[PDB]
């Protein structure tokens, strides 16, 4: 269990960013690691087999605004990025989840197109294949996996921001709606802790949110927990050693550098570190420290 870092890839501040930086909760340190080959905001991160993957996003720069179909793989042992097979379609404001060593890419936008499509990557074959689409088009969608089921939470369908959520059952290649959240959320941080899916922050169409709610997959209810100290949309999120970490985002005024940590036993959030610069729209995941 020792030696794991929280990696943050990409993001946005004035333009899309190429940063890869890693935080060590055990000593408070940050490391700046190899830049992404292509800057991207609105991407997702995940880990399979000790390797960090950056999926989708958009490169917003002074010279263009290009949605990404890319999958790139970072090896901590070499501090190098390598390209992998690209997805069927560009997906900005994507969500991803991992089931049994496979990466699921969910939703996202391509220009004015709001995807319901979903595709699955096989690392051993370096291949993507489309699976059943969601029941709803969703960009800015939060995705997480619990008990080998994939959840897609909130987002924006092209007309309305959403409180709805749905679950993918892989053995039936089928999506079904679940109970909707209490709050409309696009750009929330979504993760899994114990037997619940958490949705933290986001934008409800009017304001960035500090509220946090969790879906108990047995009882099918959403319950609010303690709110974050900061309102935040387009935040990064991960779980590490039984606590939720939220990174950056936008509070309606500032691109935040603060990182907050949720302790479920006390139902409290605390500020634990600051990123090296404020940013939103990052991808976050946990893996071993680099060489
Ligand atoms: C070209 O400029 C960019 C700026 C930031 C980014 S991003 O990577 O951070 N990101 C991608 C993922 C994602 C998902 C949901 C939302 C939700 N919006 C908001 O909270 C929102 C609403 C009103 C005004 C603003 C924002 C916002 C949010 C963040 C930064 C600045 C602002 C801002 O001023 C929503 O639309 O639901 C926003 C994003 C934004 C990308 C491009
Ligand atoms: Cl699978
Ligand atoms: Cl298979
Ligand atoms: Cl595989």
């Amino acid at each position: 269990k020792v030696g794991r870092l929280i990696y943050t890839a990409g993001g946005y501040f004035r333009q899309s960013l190429s940063y890869l930086e890693a935080y060590n909760p055990s000593n408070g340190s940050w490391l700046r690691l190899a830049d992404l080959q292509v800057p991207r905001s609105g991407l997702a991160g995940c880990v399979v087999g000790g390797l960090l993957y950056a999926v989708g996003g958009r490169n917003n720069s002074p010279d263009g605004n290009t949605d990404s179909s890319a999958l790139d793989c970072y090896n901590p042992m070499t501090n190098q990025w390598s390209p992998c097979a690209s997805m069927s379609v560009p997906r900005n404001r994507i969500g991803v989840g991992v089931i049994d060593g496979h990466i699921y890419a969910v939703g996202g936008s391509h220009g004015c197109i709001h995807h319901s499509s979903v595709e699955r990557y096989e690392p051993e074959r370096d291949e993507w294949h489309l699976v059943a689409p969601m029941l709803t088009r969703r960009i800015g969608v939060g995705v997480a996996v619990l008990n080998r089921l994939l959840y897609a939470v909130g987002g924006f369908d092209g007309t309305n921001r959403l409180n709805s959520a749905e679950c993918y059952y892989p053995e039936r290649n089928e999506w079904r709606m679940i109970t909707p959240m209490n709050t409309i959320r696009s750009g929330a941080g979504v993760c899994v802790l114990h037997n619940c899916i958490y949705a933290a922050g986001g934008y409800d169409g009017q304001d960035q949110l500090n509220s946090v709610e969790r879906y108990d997959v047995e009882t099918e209810t959403w319950t609010f927990v303690a709110p974050m100290r900061h309102h935040r949309s387009a935040l990064g999120i991960t779980v590490h050693q039984g606590k939720i970490y939220v990174l950056g985002g936008y509070d309606g005024h500032t691109f935040l550098d603060s990182v907050e940590c949720y302790d479920p036993d006390s139902d409290t959030w605390s500020e634990v570190t600051r990123m090296t610069s404020g940013r939103s729209g990052v991808g976050v995941a946990v893996t071993m420290e680099p060489c």
